[PDB]
This record gives structure tokens, C-alpha cells and sequence, in this order.
């Protein structure tokens, strides 16, 4: 499905050939919720900002292709070295180990894909979303005759076309051009992943809490005790890092390890084999009437990202300290018994040893060196250890109330939550809504009352002195203090 070579701005794409174009979407759902005083606002806006950017040429298609370049650029690693060898069998240990040396179902069909939520795009091939080709229980006519030829080609151990289908993910983002890119899956390649890697994802998601995988914790319970108490089982000081462009500069041997380490455990069969060799090749991605080749990265909506990204940041966080224990005389091993961490996608926590904390500076730069681009996730000072009450995972903060520990939301996230609204249509700029009546938003605002009760009375009620002129808006509860606290206490235990 390449035709003839494209040449604009600097990209490598051809003309679609042998498939329908995949136009993306413009504008955004995201509106203004009306009336809200000044003191409620945070800066942020929409990724697509619209006719509300004074640059004209900044239209969908030419920052789409500013944005896919970068997935063009050679990588960085061109081939993975002993220390990331050395953190692959630390977490093929943990996964052999977990696993109890059984290997892991493939889910028939059916399973497969009822673990795909019924709201998502079906990918390039399939116009819509998964819903709307099972509507009365059944599949309609088109997705089955497309779902039925993966699977069988799958099936007979043949990878399958690693496309997606390309556009802008609509999220809100602080006023600073570098957008986020939309890699919508095809639903072949998902319902064969999820028949490949959903058994082993469900047993990794039970053990979340003690990580080093986070994917599947909760956040607002129990599993915020066990990751602390975790932290300081063996250090006292800590590391709290995010990463830009992560997605976007991955390395191919990375990621094409780390699927071949989660796949370890799995059942051997023709459909594993297929799903493997399908998520280790280049992926491709198709902008609107061009399909464009990659070099470098994994896609955001490649079936299990945040566990395979969250083995890549296992990989690279261990192998980097692993370097930089090699360069002072010293062999390091086994990181994450040793100097317990976690990791959801590009954001992680680590324990600091007294011997890690003398070798941060080395550190960051062996992280540097296998491309990634770290950044303190106090996103206002430089890279530092910082202390137990401080430290910051998943945009939340910590504190050690009596019933046990509890997390907090950043107050920008919360009070976004009450300038901005989520509609069902697309808005081609900044501008208020008033179709702000929808159950989803009573269920959202009175969510963000227990959000909020999180960080203390006076902010709750900052909150609600908001949350009580948007009851006009729309059809919600706004509870006491008392009863949100409650919450919270319910939700743990
Ligand atoms: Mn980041
Ligand atoms: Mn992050």
C-alpha cells in the first residue's frame, strides 16, 4: 500500500494505495464551560487550538507531518548493550517467576475481542468505532469479514500489517510545537495482541501494587501503602522523573526486546509468533490519502503500550544505573529487589541508594545516552533526589494521613476540571458550551469533589463555591466536606 513517493516538509510518505484514505479529525471536543470566574482558570488549552492560533499555516495536516518526523529520525540505539542484557533477565525472572514457570493462554476469538472497549476506532480498515459494527450482539458484515482474515492469516503464524491510522489526540495542554500524535490500531492486530498478551497483562495487573509495573493500580487505595512502604523498605532517598518525547525517540531494539521478554512467558503458538513478529516490525501510520513509514518510537495506541513501555523504562532506568555502577568499579544487579521502583509508561519512582544518589549525575547522563530526555517530575526545579514527603507519581502527590496513605491530584487537574468540559461535538475553537446538562458530566463533578476533599477543607470549598454555580448547568450532588472524606476512607480499607 505505497504508491509513489510524497516529498513535504521533509517527511519520507507515499500515496495510499490499495485502501480507503483516513482523514483525521479536526477541531476538538473541548469547550468553555460558561460563567467561570477568572481565579478558577489554569492556562491550558486544547492541543488543536484552531482559528485561536494566530499562525495560519498551523492547519492538522502540516503539524501532523511536523510531529511524524521526528518518528523518522535514525534512533539512537542501534543495537542494545550488556547492561540493558543485564535488566532484561532481571525482569524475565520476575515474569518466570510470577508466572511459576507456566505459560500463559492464548484467548480464543470471542475473549479477545470482548476485551476491546467498545469506544475505540477500529483503525484504517474499518471506518468508526468498534460499536458501531456490533450493534444488535452480533458483528455486522464488514468487521467480520476483516477480523475473520487476521485471524486466520495470524493464526497460520504470518505477521500482520503494523498500521495505524494517523491524527491529533485531542487533550488539553499548557501554553507553549510539539502535539501529541493519535496512532489509531487496527482491530486486527488488536484482537490478536489482546488473544496473545491479555492472560499475562491480567496477572501483571493483580500485582501491580508491588510494581515494578504500575499498569492496573488504584490509585485512591491500598496499592498507594504498598508503593510507599515499598519505597522505603530499602532507601530513604528517592527519584521522581518524567520524559519527554518518549513515545516518539524510542529505540526499535528496545522496544522490539521488550516485546520479545513479554512474550517469553506466553503460550508458544502460531498466533503468539505472528502477534510478535507483527509488533516488532516499523510500524506505519496512514495521515489522510499518505502512508507514512517510521524508524524510531512505539505508538501510543499499540496494543498493551503501557506495560511494553513500561518494560522499555525497566529496561533503561536498570541498565543506566547498571552502566554507571560499571564506570566506578562496581557490579550492580538486581535493581528493582535491591532498590525497589516503579514504572507506568514514561513515568516512574525509584528508591535511591546512598551509592545511586552519589552516581545521579552519571546516571541521568547513561539515560541521556540511550536517548531518552529525563526531566525532574516537579516540573519546576532541576533533576534532584527528592525526600518521602515529596515525592510525585502519576500527577499525583503523597500524604500520610490516618487512614493510611492518600494521593492527591495535582490542583491544576482539578481546576481544569471546572474551566473546561468534554462535548460530544467538534468546536473549531476556543469557545464556551452551554449543552452541559449530560450525566457524565454530574458523575464527573461530583468525582471532583472527592478529588479535591483531598486537599483539605479550604480547597474543597474553593471548589465547590464553583462546583454550586455549575448545578445550574447541570444535574449534580454537592456534598459536605464531611461526606467526600468519607469517601475517600471507603475507598481505601
Ligand atoms: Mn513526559
Ligand atoms: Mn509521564
Amino acid at each position: 500500500f505505497c504508491g509513489e513517493p510524497i516529498d513535504y516538509r521533509g517527511i519520507t510518505a507515499h500515496r495510499l494505495v490499495g485502501a480507503e484514505p483516513r482523514p483525521p479529525v479536526s477541531g476538538t471536543r473541548y469547550a468553555k464551560v460558561p460563567g467561570v470566574p477568572d481565579e478558577y482558570k489554569t492556562g491550558y488549552r486544547p492541543a488543536n487550538l484552531g482559528r485561536s492560533d494566530p499562525d495560519s499555516d498551523k492547519s492538522l495536516m502540516n503539524i501532523a507531518v511536523k510531529n511524524l518526523q521526528v518518528y523518522q529520525q535514525e534512533p539512537k540505539l542501534d543495537k542494545v548493550d550488556e547492561f540493558i542484557e543485564r535488566a532484561a533477565a532481571d525482569v524475565l525472572g520476575y515474569l518466570r517467576f510470577l508466572t511459576k514457570g507456566e505459560r500463559q493462554a492464548n484467548l480464543n476469538f470471542k475473549a479477545a475481542f470482548n476485551t476491546l472497549d467498545l469506544s475505540t476506532s477500529c483503525g484504517p480498515f474499518v471506518p468508526g468505532k468498534k460499536i458501531d459494527h456490533v450493534k444488535d450482539g452480533v458483528m455486522d458484515q464488514v468487521l467480520a469479514k476483516h477480523l475473520y482474515k487476521c485471524w486466520s492469516v495470524a493464526n497460520s503464524g504470518k505477521a500482520l500489517h503494523h498500521i495505524y491510522a494517523c491524527g491529533l489526540k485531542d487533550e488539553l495542554r499548557p501554553l507553549d510545537g510539539k502535539k501529541r500524535l493519535l496512532w489509531g490500531c487496527d482491530v486486527g492486530v488488536a484482537v490478536c495482541a489482546a488473544a496473545v498478551f491479555h492472560n499475562i497483562c491480567y496477572k501483571l495487573k493483580m500485582v501491580a501494587r508491588f510494581g515494578p509495573i504500575a499498569v492496573g493500580v488504584d490509585m485512591t487505595s491500598r496499592d498507594v501503602d504498598v508503593i510507599i512502604n515499598n519505597l522505603t523498605s530499602k532507601a530513604s532517598d528517592f527519584l521522581c522523573l518524567d520524559y519527554s518525547k518518549w513515545d516518539s525517540t524510542m529505540s526499535p531494539c528496545v522496544v522490539r526486546l521488550a516485546i520479545d521478554i513479554l512474550a517469553d512467558c506466553c503460550e508458544q503458538t502460531e498466533l503468539t509468533k505472528s502477534v510478535v513478529l507483527t509488533l516488532k516490525s516499523h510500524p506505519m501510520t496512514i495521515l489522510d490519502a499518505m502512508i507514512v513509514q517510521t524508524k524510531r518510537g512505539l505508538p501510543s495506541g499499540m496494543p498493551f503500550t503501557s506495560v511494553i513501555n513500561s518494560i522499555c523504562h525497566w529496561l533503561l532506568w536498570s541498565a543506566a544505573v547498571y552502566k554507571s555502577c560499571a564506570e566506578i568499579g562496581l557490579h550492580c544487579s538486581n535493581l528493582y529487589e535491591d532498590a525497589p521502583f516503579y514504572t507506568y509508561g514514561d513515568d516512574g519512582v525509584y528508591a535511591m541508594t546512598p551509592m545511586m544518589v552519589s552516581l545521579l549525575p552519571a546516571i541521568i547522563e547513561n539515560l541521556r545516552d540511550y536517548g531518552l530526555s529525563p526531566t525532574a517530575a516537579d516540573k519546576t526545579e532541576f533533576i534532584d533526589v527528592c525526600p518521602l514527603n515529596k515525592i510525585s507519581f502519576l500527577k499525583r502527590t503523597f500524604e500520610l494521613t490516618d487512614i493510611g496513605w492518600v494521593s492527591k491530584l495535582d490542583k491544576s487537574s482539578i481546576l481544569r476540571q471546572l474551566e473546561w468540559s468534554k462535548t460530544t461535538s467538534r468546536h473549531m475553537v476556543i469557545e464556551e458550551t452551554y449543552d452541559l446538562a449530560k450525566e457524565e458530566r454530574g458523575v464527573q463533578l461530583e468525582e471532583l469533589q472527592v478529588a479535591a476533599a483531598a486537599h483539605g477543607q479550604e480547597f474543597f470549598n474553593f471548589v465547590c463555591r464553583e462546583l454550586e454555580r455549575q448545578q445550574a448547568y447541570t444535574q449534580f450532588s454537592v456534598y459536605s466536606y464531611d461526606a467526600a472524606r468519607k469517601i475517600l476512607a471507603d475507598r481505601k480499607r
